[PDB]
């Protein structure tokens, strides 16, 4: 059995209907895909995103913005979606191994992801958020030390920095879990960002592959699994030639990055955290796949993209 | 030391606005004072309310109710509220720490806390929450079963059930983290309220010193102290022959309790607890003061309402 880090995306919510009951009921069907991979021996170490969720949250927090109710800052609402979402997986995994018969402990950690003040993404923040506001609300917001960029045509919205996480101030306590056979989930959404020793909160999106890789480094796991939306990743894809790839290697990857094959944003993204963590020590492996594609495995073995040194 | 549940009330989050700013702040003069403890060799383990936290967290769901940003149901909010307290706390302790010197890692577990759906609770709610609705709107929210009730003058609450735990689903990883000696904040809000083998949610407010009094039983701790806006409980409560309880047996407590010395939903439940815990196991104590009044511990010994027999 392998130790491994599995990063959940937007397909472990697949659900259309925004109700809380129908999140819970698509990590229903997500858990049941996971416990194959319990099921094979293999020790889980699950991270998700949050997109949709602190979406919508971020909405709440906008229509009913109040002296009484005050908006709750991004980092706060990161926190909540740690809360709302490890809920729904827990209680997901847990239906899922009790219906197998096999006894497991499943927890949720919240988790502060660790950035770098310098980080280029301050001087320089990219990742908008938030509704649309009017070029008034906006330089309200401004003069409120807010960054807002027009987005021509479609109004206002704030932007934010997506800075690198250089570390997970709760990497010993998800080890300790680790250790004593428990299914944990952390980074939910990339991680809560905080800055130097004092974990300052701050605004910003921590890309939740990268965060995932990271926890992989400081837990020693054996692989970095990230599960999307394609069981696997493929040149040309979308076009007449698409091809997928299997087992492939760091300079291979590299050759079809340059041609601009993974795109920007969806899965270079995964692509270079997958090659990160291939490159971090020896002899490790990340595998770009889908839950679905696990009713493909051959034994304990995962199928998919699967990366080596 | 003693391993001892701390259980965190109101004052705890003693903020002039409901920013998360402010309430961050409050929490780092309640870290303050539990550090006390912590350099007293006492093993914390946290929890804490959420009543003014998920509140306006429900008029937030009720603000953008639509069929694109559906209101979360109840246990999913206070699943957010677990994650943006134990954020704010598990950030205010670590920073409190350092500055003592003291290398003491914090982690926040999210906690579903199990009831018996025959609790008498579920045919007789008590707690009224969430947003004030019409004549109109209660009688049509009623259709499905839930009970609303009319708050004169102010208009219609929906009033839910407040059942006893009968286990907390995380405990054992809770006690793992403890054995650990790590910091845990658990039990937030009293817990997310769950029933039967697949633990579904259900909108309920488990009262949070029943809560850490159950955990307080299942981790084994030696002590259970419940820090709420008294120093001293007392009997004849706000009268010219008011008298402050110090040292108390459970037979005393249960005299002054017939005599109804103790408030319903404030101070009567921490009492029950208090009671609960101490007649649990051999050597078990129960203290109920302040946080303020910590300043006045001898040595690592906490002064207030003690509890024993
Ligand atoms: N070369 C590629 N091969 C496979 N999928 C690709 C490729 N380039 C872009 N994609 C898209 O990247 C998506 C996954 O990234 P994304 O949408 O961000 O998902 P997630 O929520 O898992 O992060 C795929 O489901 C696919 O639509
Ligand atoms: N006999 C009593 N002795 C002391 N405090 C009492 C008594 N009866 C009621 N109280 C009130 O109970 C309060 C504590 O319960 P509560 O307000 O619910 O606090 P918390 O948020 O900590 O749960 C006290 O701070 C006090 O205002
Ligand atoms: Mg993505
Ligand atoms: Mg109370």
């Amino acid at each position: 059995g392998k130790k491994m880090v599995v990063a959940l995306g937007g397909n472990a919510i697949l659900s259309n209907d925004a109700s809380a009951h129908a999140q819970q009921q698509a990590l229903v069907q997500t858990s049941a895909y996971l416990v194959h991979l319990i099921k094979q021996g293999h020790r889980l170490i699950v991270s998700h995103g949050n997109g949709p969720q602190v979406g919508n949250l971020l909405l709440q927090q906008q229509a009913a913005d109040s002296e009484k109710n005050p908006a709750m800052p991004l980092d706060t609402c990161v926190a909540m979606t740690q809360g709302s979402i490890g809920y729904w997986l827990s209680n997901a995994l847990n239906q899922e191994l009790n219906k197998a018969g096999i006894k497991k402990q499943v927890a949720t950690v919240l988790t502060q992801v660790v950035v770098d003040p310098a980080d280029e993404a301050f001087k320089n923040p990219t990742k908008p958020i938030g509704p649309f506001l009017t070029e008034a609300e906006a330089k309200e917001a401004m003069q409120a030390g807010a960054i807002f960029k027009e987005d021509a045509g479609r109004g206002w919205r704030k932007v934010v920095p997506s800075p690198k996480p250089i570390d997970i101030h709760e990497a010993e306590t998800i080890n300790t879990l680790i250790k004593n056979d428990i299914i944990t989930i952390s980074c939910g959404g990339g991680g809560i960002p905080v800055v130097g020793q004092e974990l300052k909160g701050v605004e910003a999106v921590i890309d939740k592959d990268f965060a995932s890789e990271k926890l992989a480094e400081l837990v020693d796991a054996d692989a970095l699994v990230i599960l999307t939306g394609v069981d696997y990743v493929c040149i040309n894809y979308g076009k007449p030639d698409e091809k997928q790839l299997t087992n492939v290697t760091v300079a291979e990857l590299e050759e079809y990055k340059q041609a601009g094959h993974f795109a920007p944003g969806s899965m270079l993204p995964k692509i270079e955290a997958a090659i990160q963590f291939v490159e971090s020590q020896p002899n490790k492996q990340a595998i770009i796949t889908s839950l679905e594609n696990l009713g493909s495995m051959s034994g304990d073995e995962i199928v998919g993209t699967v990366v080596t040194k």
